[PDB]
């Protein structure tokens, strides 16, 4: 006889307790069943200032479960949603402050540029001197019956400045501002759909919250490892190797691990044409992703290597010339003898030099071994820079190396791209640093699964430093990161950071930030 | 989970030892990150599915908090229900929440244990070359009737 | 300060009904019913004794008497296919369970091998006296005979097929202990025999010689005097039970061989005695008529030595002794470098060792020499055991056999070297200081557990010898981690049960 | 149907059913019985001494409420896991009518500290005179924080019997006070278990010190127990086991000899004037190459000379008596002498022994064959000028590693258990031990809960009523709460009771004539 | 408070002088910190401890405010409660709160 | 502390432990020997506990 | 487990002596780090110094 789900089964026990102890517990703590759907919860804050314009957009927000810290949690357990969700604004200006602030809902699709052209939507508007908070409802316009976790196209509640924050007083050190506080809640008609065990993944997606590690001590760079050392803003960001598109793809050639480079050192000299030259040896790829390039080969060292004077010491410039060698032995002690650091190269080995195209087309070469053949692992370890520069590793578009196509991200809708900055040693470069397209973890993932970030969407992670200084990061579908402002002063940021997923965002929407 | 009951087993051999814990249920496990405490019991459903010719019996015990679980025949002297090897309908057990506190913290461990002991061996009327045969006992969980969570915490907030 | 309230809250949390050990059935045994068990064969004999149900076992230690009936719950767990019929006979008190077939002429209930429900038997409390005493065995019995053999249609595995009968016990509706007594308080005519065998094998020492327990042996006959104590404190040996070794006064060569060719023999004085003239701890087993000839240095030429290690005693000074090496024990004056006498501890006691200085010393039995042909544990021989004036013994006690416990001791040629012990050291230390309930016609029974369902009752008699039901049970099959668990007082004349693979 | 309940089955009647109710009534009449007799009357618990020398506020008797307070409840408690309700205390002072003083019983609530001092008189006390000539009956309420108590709960209520006014004695002595206990009306056990189902988790501190002195063997050398000693600093490497099963030693708790192997070489000493020496290889090793069971104490600089006659050596290493390990033949060995033990390097005929057991291992003995032997450490002496018990000297305590050591800790002085060992011209020879052997077996096989700053305090009791508290630290070391107290008075047949978990750096209690 | 009593004490030697106050009790003493004034009586339980062999009597008298609290046999002559060295029981006597003013300062 | 031969003068250095010479012959993995793991004061150990290897 | 920690700091500044050396109290200093052994006693009576206070 078929056994039910709900349990058709028999009951049994022996010498039980009472249920009144449950009442005792309920007395101990007054936990009504479904509390989280009863109280708003802080989300963000915005600055409304006398520097602002009639029409300036203070807040742009779509319909997303992932905004509510609680519902965010539930979400891992469900497959879909529907209905709206409320927002409560808490403008708390003085009683003498003039001005008005406007509330708009933008039909799905219609862009949000933030001109006075927006104010011509239907719009309510709030006084600058309003006391009681304001409950807004972001209606769920939808063409489907129910949303998938990763759908993005939805209406936007936009907060525009109607009329400026007129202070009757104006003073030396001119400029004053009112704090608008945003806090969210599940609407009245907000229901989740089909159950999934939190451990089960979609065929066509993966929850983006698992893409920045919660605490910054875990973070690592994807170019060349190190200790995370902050962020950097660049109008154009560019990286071939160890970078992963949201489609499981690469135009790089390396597994994310950063486990070193496998190779053969060929005995063939063909190098020692000058007494001043340490040597160079042919290199054979042990293993490859594509195009015969050895796993983990350096992304960055440029047009040439000059072996003049190298017979003494590593002192030739801009050329990654310190890779450290480990024997890949399997049965007995080394044949090759006390093998020093070795300098990476690609291309055509002239009698005294190697010249390289920006590509990896040419055969591979590496610096002088005093001795015979070996199977070798090499870790890229230290950079000779120029005899003088301030350019961090990865600053030059003409020095990052391609195979076929180089992933780039430019400014998109006013969301400037970012470089994760980390420190590994170098020459002549004060405060040595390296640029990174992706955290090591953000790369490790995006290799192992097809994360559901859309062509025109950003998965937004809110980074809170200690003391509260915060800014927003967004992982585009192309993999690169973005920040909302060009020159936001990272330098001020407190050393240890924690990252919270805020949801998916419309691409073009300005990212929000609050850093002193 | 699942357990193996075999003709190699002994009257008193312990097939399953289990305490009261929210974290067993794949769902409640999730909720748990959102709450600070719990109370009440949680049910378990055993699904012994032996053949019709199989003899033997399997025993169900609840061990007061603290009292060790060694797995001797000494256990069978607790009060005990017992299940046929030929039972069809699954069996719903309740692990009562004995507690000295009013409500548990997430990480409290001292709780009663539901123990599954072999009463009498899995007698097959047939015995054959390559001797040894076994019945699969399947264990599956659910929140009891009186299972309530306590104070809310944002999943992002850690205990002192 | 208090309240009833607090007590009410604890009842809610915990559910206790105030005497609930009387409600459920508790495990007692499992009895194997074999497809090879001949008609009438007694599966299960058990006289009415509170000592079954573990909980009443505990509570009893606090009471002097008892009354009322008890309940036995059988769970026959065969397949639906098995054919077979199991008889249940209540024996009027005092009529013996002699032989299965006969009993069947009592009034008797038949229990089928394919029962879907357990069977609850209320062993009647027939009594001549108003209330029993914790030791009284003249009680009604319950005998479970096999009436029609356990048919299994299947014989592809041709032999050794079986079924399992588990026994559970409860107080009857009318069971009630009578007179309150302090725990640990000795009853008149005896102490509680529960504390006889340790709980764990770990603690099992033999009474003959020190060693780790290694198994059991069965013999038609049994005999030990030394360090063997009856249930009633009598002891025919000569030693306190402490394995302290024997500590002696060494006399010089005055009566040593004068025409010697080998290390001399020295007459000694016991210094402590339980029995007149007998040193406290004289090793009980050694060869008669030992020859110390050719005993230059090596002692390995000696046949049955009991070599002892030596150490000084209350010397209070500079250790004037020589290098004390090893001792050979002996008994009986001789005209040469020999020791003739035996069979009795009458003769003077002598010490084989290169000793020169007169004084007092400790010696421990430490190693056994043997003949190159030995295939026999230390103590197999009546002829080599040593008597003061009487050897106790036991033979087959109504179908029940005497066991020796076996332990390791280093013992020359014998591969896997063993010494037989009558009594466990524990059982000896006790039974020396206290009288025990074991009646003249009684057999206090214990239950020996390892694993895999292996068990076998060991019973202690009046005389203090360990008994078993069958004579050939495969001891070899057991697991070391043995555990003892008191059972009760079984009628001497019954058969002890046994259940081992 | 298939399912079978905790109490079910066909009822079957066999043979003669003898009319149960009538006989049951007859028996009930023959000996009346109440629902629980052990709650109707008073049972002797404990006597404690009271000396003229006891200042005001000296604590006589500390007893946190438990089932252990009464005999019958104590025995029943085996069958249960939890308890609740009050216990009634009946205490008496016996003494000559000539003696004079007052004694005050106070029911200390859980949160209070149970030390002496006049402040403890200041909350509800019942007082008895040395002349009262009547038992006084007072109740111990069951104050709780938790709905019911486990069997080891240390948060229980407390009973303290203080000295109120000192015990004057006109002539110029110690009176005696007896405690009798009784289950309260409210007492009630809880979750029911079988006995022989050992206590919680098998991590129970109560299984540490044996309940009788008959079993109190020591961890340094074998022998029957002779009491205790206090020292400012206490230390031992071997057979010493921590809370965590960590042992810096070189031995298993077995305490059954050293399983060693001898190499035939005589190491070419002076052909005379010494027995020579053999190197040693251990058959077994718990740690580094160290053979199982070298003596933890003996003199460095073992000058073996003139040793051919007899072991007249100064500052001895253990003499030990020897057995053949096991053989298949007659006996390969000859005339096995007493060994003397040594460790370090044989620089000379004399063995240079260090404080550390890093060196090779050697035995003094007239061997010539090669074979396995077992030796037992069996005798000792020092020079005539000595009176120091075995284990007293830092230097002579041999070390592989860090030498664990207990300092005077927060009002508590670490202790050595003293047991006798065979030795000469050392009056009343004793050996000092960091642990009992039972506390070495255990703490090896199981992990314990002994807190980082917690002690497991045990109430050790004379016959004569005296008592004091010994606590086992995380380090395994025993502590008592005085710099000195007259252990000389201690009657040899002690018993121990587990008192519970008490913070380390609170003082311990003691009551000795 | 405990006070000594010596064989050397003549008749009428004052053993214990204590004007009524909150200071007479521990708990009231501590509470008194929180208040400025007090009223009402306090109950005195006093004991003599001594060998049954010793002999003497001790007399507690509740001296009204206006009287001088020095020794002398005249002080026995107004309501006294007396305890023997052999009494073997605490004696319980009351100190009335005689006042001239509606309430007392500290 | 000491470390192997540099042919040259002083430096501030990072070193990564990278490869092991074992014995001229063994099958013991790195960390097999209790006498080869190095202490400061106390060495964390775990033994068999309640039958949990 | 402890005395009432109320009685730790006097009520009045007048009564404030330092544990290092005798003197009148003159103010407070703040440091990222702190260290003292002598005459410094923990809450639990332990003291790593050498002096009675």
């Amino acid at each position: 006889i078929t056994g039910e789900e709900q349990g058709v089964a028999v009951a049994t026990g022996t010498q039980p307790s009472a249920p009144a102890m449950a009442t005792l517990a309920t007395a101990a703590t007054g936990t009504m069943p479904e509390e989280w759907k009863t109280f708003f919860s802080y989300y963000t804050t915005v600055n409304w200032s006398t520097t602002d314009e009639t029409g300036k957009v203070l807040f742009v927000q779509g319909l997303s479960p992932r905004m509510n810290p609680f519902l965010d949690h539930l979400a891992k357990m469900y497959t879909g949603w529907s209905g709206s969700m409320e927002i409560r604004f808490t403008i708390s200006g003085s009683g003498v402050f003039g001005g008005k602030l406007a509330a708009v809902m933008v039909p799905p699709g219609i862009g949000t540029e933030g001109g006075t052209s927006l104010l011509q939507f239907p719009h309510v508007l709030v006084d600058a001197r309003q006391t009681e908070p304001v409950i807004f409802n972001i209606p769920d316009i939808r063409t489907v019956l129910w949303h998938d976790m990763h759908d993005t196209l939805t209406a936007h509640l936009v907060i525009l400045v109607y009329n400026d924050l007129l202070n009757p007083y104006q003073n030396t050190t001119t400029g004053t501002s009112c704090t608008v506080t945003v806090e969210t809640r599940g609407g009245t008609d907000f229901e989740f759909h089909l159950l999934k065990p939190p451990s089960r993944k979609m065929i066509f997606g993966a929850d983006p919250s698992r893409l920045i590690p919660k605490k910054s001590m875990f973070w690592e760079g994807n170019r060349l490892p190190g200790e995370f050392k902050g962020f950097s803003i660049k109008p154009l960001v560019f990286q071939a190797n160890r970078h992963f598109d949201c489609k499981r793809q690469t135009f790089g050639w390396s597994t994310p691990e950063h486990a070193g480079v496998k190779l053969n050192i060929q005995r063939q000299n063909l190098d020692t044409e000058d007494k001043t030259d340490i040597g160079v040896h042919l290199v054979t790829g042990l293993k490859t992703i594509k195009s015969q390039v050895p796993d983990g080969w350096p992304d960055y060292y440029g047009r040439n290597i000059i072996l003049a004077n190298t017979t003494a010491s590593f002192g030739e410039v801009s050329e990654a010339m310190l890779g450290t060698v480990v024997p890949y032995r399997v049965s007995g002690k080394l044949e090759w003898r006390h093998l020093p650091e070795i300098a990476f190269a690609n291309g055509t080995a002239k009698n005294s030099t190697i010249v390289c195209g920006k590509y990896l087309t040419g055969n591979f070469y590496v610096g002088g071994n005093f001795t015979q053949q070996g199977n070798v692992v090499v870790y890229p370890a230290f950079w000779t820079s120029k005899h003088g520069d301030t350019k961090c590793i990865g600053e030059d578009e003409d020095m990052v190396k391609r195979i076929d196509v180089l992933p780039q991200a430019q400014t998109t809708g006013g969301n400037y791209p970012i470089y994760y900055v980390t420190e590994f040693p170098a020459a002549y470069l004060p405060a040595p640093r390296v640029y990174n397209s992706q955290l090591l973890w953000t790369s490790r993932l995006l290799a192992q699964d097809v994360y559901d970030i859309g062509p025109e969407a950003l998965a937004v992670f809110k980074i809170k430093d200690s003391a509260g200084n915060w800014f927003d990061i967004g992982i585009s579908c192309e993999g690169f990161s973005f920040v909302g402002a060009p020159t936001l002063p990272f330098s001020s940021l407190q050393f240890p950071l924690e990252a919270s997923y805020v949801g998916m965002a419309s691409a073009y929407n300005k990212l929000q930030h609050n850093i002193a």
